[PDB]
């Protein structure tokens, strides 16, 4: 009856709410409307969603990815109306006002991602009402998991870790020195690549450098995203991987800092349920 | 006489030596093999550097740059062979051992370069005996023009140098955010780019947060790379543009992390002459 999706990098969560029944576990590859034409889009929902569903049929859709900013959100709509016989409404907007609703609900808060990329906004209970762009794993994106990666593999590369760790890296992920290069510099989505490296900062994290350099990048993300935003007056909660599977590291740094921590949650689709059977129930 | 040149990133500085005078000094567009096919080397030669020449016979040159390593060695020397007419010998080796060769002659030490990227190595005085990969724009390079170019970004669209820097430098390169990921992210040269727009920090150098960032730049520069050698027993030579036009903060940084500097020059050039002459 509702479909709901929320897009990020590696892939995009499907929900079905029906019959006051939710159905879960529906995955794709990410759909971001900047990396892929609106045929490669209706391509991959033709071939790898559509199986997944026992009917293209809804009453609404609601779908949040990376990417889906104004300019690009007729498009989306576009290849979902494609695809999908939706009777009412197709809702397109950013996975950030996903994680908003998801952690917020209708209240105001500051809201981060910190995922494979990182992002911090203002919502005010209703939309985002301001934002920090991100500026990629190159600039910016502090506290992600491509930053994380690319934090690490300069210290293992500079022997700042010692050998121990770094040959240990290297004969985990099957690396050269050479092929690390290779796809940080000369091959698509390099970011992904260094996010997809990152868990050994997790694994290892009982290393004190390991720890550190968790802890400092964290410090880095709060002190240039989050704190430009009204932080002593309003919580900021965490949605993504990053945020979660690091959550104690988050928790030292906001301590550290002076930020009142809220939700810390794996992905906002437990919450985005909540919102369109609590709030959005309603509308 | 003998022709002596550096290639980087930006610039290959070229000298005629003859008789003990420096009978020319002459620029080209950088030659890095890694980037250019030995046809493309060889046309610039033709196009640039001969029309400055007043001949084409040389008894030796030595040709130093960045890419030229053993694997490129064969490919530029060939360029260079078929661009002029050498009677004795033609060099070919890296921009690191130019460094090395101005700025120790024949005795050891460490030898820093600092300009569109950054190295560091230690010279036996007759070659470079070890050396710290750079790892490159994103991943390293600390202290380089491309480093300190992406640390201003950053800071500048992230607000953490206040409204009017921002501003100020939005509109001297006349650039949107949007222009700036895309150069970042989607264009070639990723590293030019940055290092291009990096001199906003000497021409605003005074402002405590642009001193600030350089200072740290150079400090995480020191520590990550220069300290890996023998720092307490040699002392350790600087070229570079970034090296000698921040080179104040380059000394501030040294005296921070207790390395003991010897010489920090702009290029090469003046010590490679001193080094054919003895
Ligand atoms: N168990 C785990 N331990 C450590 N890191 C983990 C992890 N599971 C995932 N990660 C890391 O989390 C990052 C991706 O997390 P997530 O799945 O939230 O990202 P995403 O790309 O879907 C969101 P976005 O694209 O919006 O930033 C990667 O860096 C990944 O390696
Ligand atoms: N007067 C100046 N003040 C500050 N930065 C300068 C400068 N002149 C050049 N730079 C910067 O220095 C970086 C390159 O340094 P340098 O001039 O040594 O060239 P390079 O590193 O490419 C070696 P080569 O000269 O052989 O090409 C660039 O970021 C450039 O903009
Ligand atoms: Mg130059």
């Amino acid at each position: 009856m509702i479909l709901i999706a929320d897009s990020g990098s590696t892939k995009t969560h499907w929900n079905v709410l029906d019959q006051g029944r939710v159905i879960g576990e529906i995955f794709t590859k990410g759909m971001n409307p900047f990396f892929q034409t609106p045929e490669e889009m209706g391509r991959e929902i033709e071939r790898t969603l559509l199986p997944q569903l026992n009917s293209n049929r809804f009453c609404e859709v609601h779908f949040f990815g990376a990417g889906c900013i104004p300019e690009k959100v007729p498009v989306v709509r576009n290849v979902l109306k494609g695809c999908l016989d939706v009777s009412s409404l197709i809702e397109v907007d950013t996975d950030m006002l996903a994680a908003a609703k998801a952690s917020c609900g209708r209240s105001p808060g500051i809201v981060c991602i910190m995922g494979t990329g990182s992002n911090s906004c203002f919502y005010d209970g209703e939309k985002i009402a301001a934002n920090v762009s991100p500026l990629g794993f190159i600039l910016g994106d502090e506290g992600s998991g491509a930053v994380l990666g690319k934090l690490l593999i300069g210290d293992l590369l500079k022997n700042q870790m010692g050998e121990e760790l770094k040959e240990k890296f290297l004969r985990q992920y099957e690396l050269t020195p050479a092929n690390i290069i290779e796809r940080v510099y000369r091959q698509p989505f390099p970011n992904r690549f260094l996010a997809g490296i990152s868990p050994f900062l997790a694994e290892n994290i009982e290393h004190p450098a390991i720890h550190s350099l968790v802890l400092n990048a964290f410090k880095s993300f709060l002190t240039r995203n989050v704190m430009q935003f009204d932080y002593t007056r309003y919580k900021a909660h965490f949605i993504g991987s990053v945020a979660y599977y690091y959550k104690d590291i988050l928790e030292e740094a906001a301590a550290a800092t002076g930020i009142r921590t809220g939700t810390i949650v794996r992905n906002p689709m437990e919450g985005l349920r909540t919102y369109y059977s609590t709030v959005a129930k309603t509308v």
